[PDB]
């Protein structure tokens, strides 16, 4: 074949060369040393991988049959809950204690503000990510939606003047509500000065310093008439450039040319569900991305990794502050193979153990000078996202299998630090356990609101139909679930030390709506929360200026605001809760978003897309939005809401729709010939054999789909 054997392994070769001329040159890792190490860990912790797995299945099936045994309508939930004890599922909560994970960022153990995910495998978004550290409002403002295009107003192929005078006020506004003057407005602002180092704003009629002087944090160009006056707020700085030369600085009554925001604090660099990679050269190609990054050479076109930032003390002397977001990586899960590496027995690999290895390998570049100073952890950390696990045993072998990567590394033991998803139901009941058993990696916790739904309608399959998509959101179970994740994170003392996160804006056009309901995650104690773009976080950073969620942090401190049986209220439908117009709605719509998803998926590996839904709204689609569809629709074929032929038929309907849209290139049309189109196939199968996917995930078909598809292009 193309493998090289080292020990019990056969690694494809395109992954072989990579590590050995570009992952491996500038470590002082010996090569043999290192590809001993891999044998040696695969071997070792693979069948604990394995029994993990196993126990997932074994703990569902028995939760399926306790479903159908049930005769008692209104579900006892007493009775549940022992029997959720006595199988292992509900483990016992430990006492009260305090994390020690150390060596973290600022940016991470201090800094509340937006958190930017990001597919690895798309270079030009990847970049874009990494330098969306600092972003222009006035870009935010006048290229979306957040100022309506009321008549006047109206984006065009040129600069609307009128527009831009709203850009201008909604900017001073902003100003005025975070770094307010000792009196008067920004709006009448016309100048800005240092002088004995102190900010002075003159206003038409006096002059004025700011309310707190402490939130001058420096300046660019000269202190009398400054290029450049940097403010402070809830720890993030805000930037205003002075440039009357400037087109829209000519017309502003100071001068102003735009307001630039500290925006995606840190970004998460994607390896799992918003990227599509099932063999070697998939993974090599992410690989290569997130080596880039940390070397810092990464470019495109040339596009290139931003500096850090220059500027003058109030007080005359110099500083810098970082230019690019602090960077995360996402490692696929503990469910899949990768055919990248088999054994000698032709046996698949385990990806996470996999991505643990060459992520962390790589991260090490990013500790290290680039032709420039090192460019991530100054206090010497990999940052690596862990998703999808369920329960604290899941949590020790993540923990287990870091430590070990270490070893082969010959970095310090913890050096590789983890970000919880909270994103699985059996993790939930059990999060504090979770933490406990990363108690000293552990740098943050985070609700993965979408597959955390996906594995509601999995878990209680049985019970009977669940509520339409949309109703999830407003359930109490994902109520509880989210007051119960920051109550475990603060409680384990994560105020200064560890970030408390929460989930995605998926409507990527819908700004406005953005800024005036993401208010709501700071408003409940997250330090951050995922945004879908850098113009999506310099809006997000808006509301850390308006929330002090330090302070909110500290106000809910020992406080248990869900209750165990909160937790577990399965979502389950009234009796003749839909007329047939509702139901077909939530079929089409379901399906709809399901094959414009799996169609770019299978056929051209784009693993997150832009789908309009039923209604016409941009959604940004991955794995998880595919999980709680597919899951949806399996429910509700299972308990007979609808039947075979309406699945059938709405996917036919749908179809020729989503090929309308990719109408462009790469693109096969699904319609007519459904049974000849591989992508088509793949929706198909999510739904039919929804409920016999291992907790309803969508990865084996996708991979088994897109893996059958290369293999044609190839013929
Ligand atoms: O909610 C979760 O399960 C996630 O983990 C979300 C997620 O990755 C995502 C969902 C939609 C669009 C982009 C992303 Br990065
Ligand atoms: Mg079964
Ligand atoms: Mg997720
Ligand atoms: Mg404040």
């Amino acid at each position: 074949t193309d493998r090289v054997s080292v020990g019990n392994l056969r690694i494809a070769r395109v992954l072989y060369d990579f590590v050995n001329n570009e992952a491996l040159p500038g470590t002082d890792i010996d090569p043999d040393s290192f590809w001993a190490g891999v044998d040696k860990v695969v071997a070792d912790l693979t069948p604990q991988n394995q029994a993990l797995l196993n126990a997932r299945d074994e703990l569902q099936a028995q939760i399926d049959k306790w479903h159908r045994r049930r005769v008692i309508e209104p579900i006892d939930m007493d009775a549940y809950r022992q029997f959720l004890t006595e199988i292992g599922y509900l483990l016992p909560e430990p006492d009260d204690f305090t994390i020690t994970t150390s060596g973290v960022d600022a940016e991470i153990t201090t800094t509340a503000g937006p958190q930017l995910v990001v597919p690895v495998l798309n270079a030009r978004f990847a970049l874009n990510a990494a330098n969306a550290r600092w972003g222009s409002l006035y870009d935010a403002l006048y290229g979306t939606d957040v100022i309506p295009e009321t008549d006047g107003a109206e984006k065009g192929p040129t600069y609307n003047k009128v527009r831009g005078d709203k850009v201008i006020a909604y900017a001073r506004k902003f100003l005025d509500d975070s770094v307010p003057l000792s009196s008067g407005s920004f709006g009448d602002a016309t100048g800005f000065t240092v002088q004995d180092g102190q900010l002075v704003v003159a206003l038409p009629d006096k002059s004025t310093g700011l309310a707190n002087p402490g939130q001058f944090a420096g300046y660019t160009g000269a202190a009398e008439s400054p290029t450049s006056v940097l403010l402070i707020n809830h720890g993030l700085h805000i930037e205003i450039l002075i440039d009357p030369e400037s087109q829209v600085g000519t017309t502003d009554r100071a001068g102003v040319k735009d307001v630039i925001l500290e925006s995606a604090i840190t970004t998460i660099m994607d390896f799992e569900d918003s990227v599509a990679a099932v063999d070697a050269a998939d993974k090599v190609l992410g690989y290569r991305n997130w080596l880039g990054l940390n070397k810092g050479d990464l470019a495109a076109a040339l596009r290139v990794l931003n500096r850090d930032r220059n500027y003058t003390a109030p007080g005359g002397g110099q500083f810098t502050l970082p230019g690019r977001s602090l960077m995360f990586v996402r490692n696929v899960g503990h469910l899949m193979t990768n055919d990248a590496i088999v054994d000698t027995d032709g046996s698949e690999v385990f990806e996470g153990i996999m991505d643990a290895l060459f992520t962390g390998l790589i991260a090490i570049h990013g500790l290290k000078a680039s032709d420039g100073p090192l460019i991530n952890s100054r206090t010497g950390s990999i940052y690596i996202v862990k998703p999808k696990m369920h329960g604290p045993a899941e949590v020790a072998f993540t923990c287990e299998l870091f430590s070990r990567v270490e070893d082969v590394l010959g970095l310090p033991q913890n050096t590789m630090k983890i970000g919880i998803m909270d994103e699985e139901r059996r993790t939930t009941v059990n999060l504090k356990a979770c933490i406990k058993a990363a108690a000293d990696r552990v740098v943050f916790i985070n609700t993965g609101f979408l597959d955390r739904t996906g594995d509601e309608i999995h878990t209680s399959m049985e019970a009977g139909p669940m509520v339409r998509k949309g109703t999830m959101k407003s359930q109490p179970w994902i109520l509880a679930y989210e007051d119960h994740n920051v109550d475990a994170g603060l409680a384990a003392g994560f105020s200064g030390r560890a970030q408390v996160g929460k989930g995605m804006w998926t409507m990527t056009e819908l700004m406005a709506d953005m800024v005036e309901t993401k208010i709501a995650q700071p408003r409940a104690g997250a330090s951050t929360a995922w945004v879908p773009s850098p113009t999506a976080a310099t809006l997000h950073a808006l509301h850390y200026h308006q929330v002090d969620v330090a302070a909110v942090q500290q106000g809910l401190a020992g406080k248990r605001r869900a209750t165990i049986e909160q937790l577990l209220t399965i979502p389950l439908a009234k009796e003749l809760a839909w007329a047939p117009d509702e139901i077909r709605e939530e079929v089409d719509n379901n399906c709809q978003s399901i094959l414009g998803y799996v169609v770019r998926w299978v056929d051209q590996g784009v693993g997150a897309s832009k789908v309009p839904d039923i209604h016409d709204v941009a959604l940004m689609e991955d794995r998880a939005t595919l999980r709680i569809s597919s899951q949806l629709l399996a429910n509700w074929l299972r308990h007979g809401v609808i039947t075979s032929a309406d699945v059938r038929a709405s996917l036919e309907r749908m179809a020729p729709l989503v090929d309308r849209q990719n109408a462009d290139v790469a693109y096969r049309p699904m319609a007519p010939n459904f049974d000849d189109s591989i992508a088509f196939l793949a929706a198909q199968e999510l739904i039919l054999s929804g409920a016999q996917q291992p907790n309803g995930y969508t990865e084996p078909i996708l991979h088994r789909r897109r893996r059958e598809f290369k293999a044609r292009a190839a013929e």
